[PDB]
């Protein structure tokens, strides 16, 4: 069953902060965002890129969001989550294990980028889902997402779920 992202920001504790609607002892700022577990999204047109991560478990992260994902690694545990552009198709999440090194840059990379940072992947895969690509579609306010934006935790917790279940059901 899709999760319904309706009326997301009504759920509240009893000192009316905000919570997840998936696991209501996660407390979630303004934004829906979680102090703890933190997840953007890498939405990638270049099958040597991906190839190339998987193999070596180094990406490269783009100037327009490396000052957040910086910030957000060394503040809390930060996951990205890896979507093909053009078909919306799910390629794996990973967490990120080393900060923003403009000397380990890989070759794939270009002038819009600012470093590379070490992940270890949790799920890889290329894969399918009606319901990821339809988060993708409106995590910019009901428009598409934006690469390297921060999701809201409860679109990042529910996408990573999706991937597991797109991967047992093989």
């Amino acid at each position: 069953p899709p999760l319904n992202f309706s009326r997301a920001s009504e759920h509240r504790n009893e000192k009316g902060e905000r919570i997840s609607m998936i696991n209501p002892r996660v407390v979630l700022d303004e934004n829906g965002i979680s102090h703890r577990s933190r997840y953007f999204i890498m939405l990638c047109d270049n099958e040597t890129a991906i190839a190339h991560a998987k193999k070596t478990s180094i990406w490269a992260v783009k100037k327009d969001s490396s000052k957040r994902i910086s910030d957000a690694y060394k503040k809390a545990s930060v996951y990205f989550i890896f979507v093909a552009q053009q078909t919306y198709n799910a390629l794996g999440y990973a967490q990120v294990v080393s900060d923003l090194n403009s000397t380990e840059l890989p070759f794939w990379s270009d002038s819009s980028h600012a470093g590379g940072v070490r992940i270890k992947w949790i799920k890889t895969c290329n894969l399918f889902s009606a319901e990821i690509s339809e988060i993708v579609s409106h995590m910019d306010h009901g428009s598409e997402a934006r690469d390297g934006m921060e999701m809201m935790y409860d679109e990042g917790s529910r996408l990573c779920t999706l991937i597991n279940y797109a991967i047992m059901k093989r």
